[PDB]
């Protein structure tokens, strides 16, 4: 229940990031 919604901030965080950086 807890990493089950640790996937919405895992793998699709890099290409937010990477948008400013």
């Amino acid at each position: 229940g807890l990493f089950g919604v640790l996937a919405k901030v895992a793998g699709h965080v890099v290409g937010a990031i990477a948008e400013h950086f």
